[PDB]
């Protein structure tokens, strides 16, 4: 029957408080204690959590009729838009959705983007001057508002974020939405409400000034290096025949958008934060950097596909610190689980935050050691035993975009900068929807040519 369960400290509420003060501390002690599998529950929701990667087959090889992400997701809604990705009328309906982005993700997209990224840090650095001070997580935010943006929607963007106050419309609708979202998704927030309306309307310009490029100059949809997702979502269709609408197209926009940033920025702060204060580590990334770069004074795909220790580095962060700690789903039919009978209404989740810290997969795990991966394999020893992009059906398909984004970000400020943290590594602030660094994260950096 039913898996061993935290015991409700209080009816209704349960464990909120303790799995609130830190989520992954929870599943761990719980699983201490409880074992493997165990339901808690939080704020009214029957939660039962998969703990071990040896279990996880299931949770990763089963059908959305089975296991649903639209059901957990969905809370979405008002960042993404109604009708879009979580909130589409089937899983059949947000899979061809996740493919209009995917279409602006392709090798010759990515060959644009390395350069896109020189573009934006050339004009970083000028903000940043000989030398100074700046904050890691910021500076990695600010650029890939900039980067992000102008990879998925194309130029015409930019104009937008320079003069009409876009970034600052992004972060209102990014404050805007909470772990708490997930538990109260009918939550009042006005600000986000107006900005994401303002961005909308944005967009909706950005639709419509592109719809008379295309007459203007129909070559572009025959360039693969300049078609972007915007691109893609005026001239595809559903399957079925069914015309996109522009709130469809806005939407799925913005939810690429969101994607594109928060898990990239982060992501690039934790690597860049743990590389430039080991000295080994740092040591073989500039090695590798002087090895790829030559005698060319600027990144090419090709180099950022040979840069295979900082990749490694970027992989370690994603072990450590994983910027979506959680992955859920809703059990729409009682699931079955070694023993156990995992019952209908329950949310199952898995956390790549417990995952990495696993003992079984790794020695000294509080240790950014990317060694661990790159000599040891520790990630092999089980299927699952990495899954910071996710697995199966619906893993992520911006990893490829992300990689390349975080490793050429990190590569061209260290082409320019001599870089170090100032004091301990922080740990993971668990207060936002995607968990970044404790603030602050500041850092120290001095021109080198
Ligand atoms: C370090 C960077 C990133 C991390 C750690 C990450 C992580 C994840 C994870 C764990 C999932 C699985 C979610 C689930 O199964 O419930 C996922 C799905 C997804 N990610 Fe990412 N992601 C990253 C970057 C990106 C980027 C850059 C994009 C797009 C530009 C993107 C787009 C998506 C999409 C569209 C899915 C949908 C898969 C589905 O539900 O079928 N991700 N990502
Ligand atoms: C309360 C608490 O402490 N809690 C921690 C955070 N808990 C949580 C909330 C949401 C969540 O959502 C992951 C799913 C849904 O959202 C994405 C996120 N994402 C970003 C990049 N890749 C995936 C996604 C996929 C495709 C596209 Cl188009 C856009 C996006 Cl935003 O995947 C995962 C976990 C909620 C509970
Ligand atoms: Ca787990």
């Amino acid at each position: 029957k039913l898996p061993p369960r935290v015991p409700n400290l209080i009816p209704y509420v349960g464990s909120f408080v303790s799995f609130a003060k830190n989520p992954v501390q929870f599943i761990i002690d719980n699983s201490k204690k409880y074992g493997d599998v165990f339901t808690a529950t939080i704020l009214g929701k029957e939660m039962t959590f998969l703990n071990h990667p040896k279990i996880l087959d299931t949770f990763f090889k089963a059908t959305d009729n089975e296991l649903s992400l639209r059901d957990v997701y969905r809370f979405m809604r008002p960042v993404f838009g109604t009708g879009v990705v979580y909130d589409a009328d089937s899983t059949e309906r947000m899979m061809e959705q996740v493919k209009f982005v995917s279409s602006g993700l392709t090798t010759a997209r990515f060959r644009v983007f390395v350069d896109i990224f020189e573009d934006e840090i050339a004009h970083k650095v000028k903000e940043l001057g000989p030398e100074g001070t700046v904050d890691v997580a910021e500076l990695m935010a600010d650029l890939i508002i900039f980067t992000a943006s102008r990879c998925l929607l194309g130029d015409e963007v930019r104009q937008y974020l320079s003069e009409k106050n876009l970034g600052k419309l992004y972060h209102d609708i990014d404050d805007g939405i909470s772990p708490l979202s997930f538990f109260y998704p009918s939550l009042p927030a006005p600000k986000r409400d107006k900005a994401r309306k303002a961005v909308g309307e944005i967009f909706q310009e950005l639709l419509d000034k592109r719809r008379e490029e295309h007459k203007k100059h129909p070559e572009r949809l025959l360039d693969e290096s300049k078609m972007d997702v915007v691109d893609h979502l005026l001239t595809q269709k559903y399957k079925d025949g069914q015309e996109l609408t522009d709130v469809h197209r806005i939407g799925i926009l913005i939810a690429g958008l969101f994607a594109g940033q928060h898990t990239s920025s982060i992501t690039s702060s934790w690597t860049l934060m743990n590389v430039i204060s080991n000295k080994k580590v740092l040591e073989k990334v500039r090695k590798e950097q002087e090895e790829i770069m030559g005698s060319d004074k600027v990144l090419d795909y090709d180099k950022v596909m040979k840069m295979d220790y900082l990749e490694a580095c970027m992989k370690e962060a994603l072990r450590m610190y994983p910027p979506l700690i959680m992955i859920m789903r809703m059990a729409r039919k009682p699931r079955e689980c070694e023993q156990y009978i995992i019952p209908k209404g329950n949310i199952l989740v898995v956390s790549p935050s417990v995952a990495g810290r696993c003992t079984d997969t790794y020695t000294n795990p509080d240790v950014f050691d990317p060694e661990r991966l790159t000599e040891r394999k520790e990630h092999e020893k089980f299927k699952y035993g990495a899954v910071p992009f996710g697995a199966g059906r619906h893993k992520c398909i911006g990893e490829n975009f992300a990689l390349l984004q975080v490793k050429s970000i990190i590569s061209i400020l260290l082409r320019y900068f001599d870089m170090e943290y100032i004091g301990k590594i922080p740990d993971p602030s668990y207060t936002s929807l995607v968990v970044g660094p404790s603030p602050p994260t500041r850092m120290r950096y001095k021109l080198r040519k």
